[PDB]
C-alpha cells in the first residue's frame, strides 16, 4: 500500500518499488515449504545501476532484468549478494551471463560453494570483522556480525537514508523465527544493535521479506529472535 504484497505479484514475475530518487526495491515471489513467500532486494542508481541480491531464482532474476529495462532503462553493471542462501545468490549465473559483475564477501562465496549454491565472481574486501564497513558505489556495505547467517551483510543508501537489512531484519507481520538453520541466535541480538548504533539515521528499513518500515523493525526482530531463543 502501495508496496506490493505476496498477492499482487504472480510467481515468475517481478515488480519494482521506488523508495526514493534513484533508489528502488525489487519484489519477487517464490513457493517454498508449501507457502508463497515474497522477497525484497534493492536497486540503486549509480550515475548505470547497482543491484543488491537476486530475485530468488534464475527465472525471477531474468524477469527482474527484464522489468528493470522496461521501467528504468539503465544497465545493471554490478551485483552484490548479502549472504550465501539460494534466495540471494540464486540467479547469479543469469546476472553473470548478462554481463553483470557479481560480488560477495569471501565468507559468503565459500559457504555458497560448500552449500553448492551459485558463487559470485568478485570478492568484497574489508567485511571480515563484526562492525566492518566499506564503500561500494552509491551504497555502504556493513557486516553487523552473525545473525540470520554467519556471513550476512546489510546495505545502506546514505543518499536516500535507505537501510536494506536483508534477512537479518524481519518485517512487522512476522511473529516467529523463519529459517534459522544456519543462524546464530546467540549473536543475532548483538548484531542488530550494531546496525541500530551504526545507522541510527535510517528513514526507510527494507527487510529481507515483506513490507518496509522504520528502525522499529530492528527491536521487533530482536523481540522475535529472543522469544524463539527461549
Ligand atoms: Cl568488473
Ligand atoms: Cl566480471
Ligand atoms: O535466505
Ligand atoms: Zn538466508
Ligand atoms: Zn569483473
Ligand atoms: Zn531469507
Amino acid at each position: 500500500g502501495e508496496y506490493p504484497t505476496v498477492s499482487e505479484i504472480p510467481v515468475g514475475e517481478v515488480r519494482l518499488y521506488q523508495i526514493a530518487d534513484g533508489v528502488w526495491s525489487h519484489i519477487a515471489t517464490q513457493s517454498f515449504d508449501g507457502a508463497v513467500y515474497p522477497s525484497n532486494g534493492l536497486i540503486v542508481r549509480d550515475g548505470e545501476l547497482l543491484l543488491i541480491d537476486t530475485a530468488w531464482g534464475a527465472k525471477n532474476t531474468a524477469a527482474l532484468l527484464a522489468e528493470i529495462e522496461k521501467q528504468i532503462g539503465l544497465p545493471v553493471t554490478r551485483a552484490v549478494s548479502t549472504h550465501f542462501h539460494d534466495d540471494r545468490v540464486g540467479g547469479v549465473d543469469v546476472l553473470r551471463a548478462a554481463g553483470v559483475a557479481t560480488y560477495a564477501s569471501p565468507s559468503t562465496r565459500r559457504l555458497a560453494e560448500v552449500e553448492g549454491n551459485e558463487i559470485p565472481t568478485h570478492s568484497l574486501e574489508g567485511l571480515s570483522s563484526s562492525g566492518d564497513a566499506v564503500r561500494f558505489g552509491p551504497v555502504e556495505l556493513f557486516y553487523p556480525g552473525a545473525a540470520h547467517s554467519t556471513d550476512n551483510l546489510v546495505v545502506y543508501v546514505p543518499s536516500a537514508s535507505v537501510l536494506y537489512g536483508g534477512c537479518a531484519i524481519y518485517e512487522l507481520s512476522r511473529t516467529s523465527a523463519g529459517n534459522v538453520a544456519d543462524a546464530d541466535l546467540a549473536e543475532w541480538p548483538t548484531s542488530i544493535e550494531r546496525i541500530q548504533q551504526h545507522y541510527p539515521e535510517a528513514q526507510f528499513v527494507i527487510p529481507g521479506h515483506g513490507l518496509p518500515g522504520g528502525l522499529d523493525l530492528l527491536k521487533h526482530t530482536t523481540n522475535v529472535v529472543k522469544a524463539h531463543t527461549n
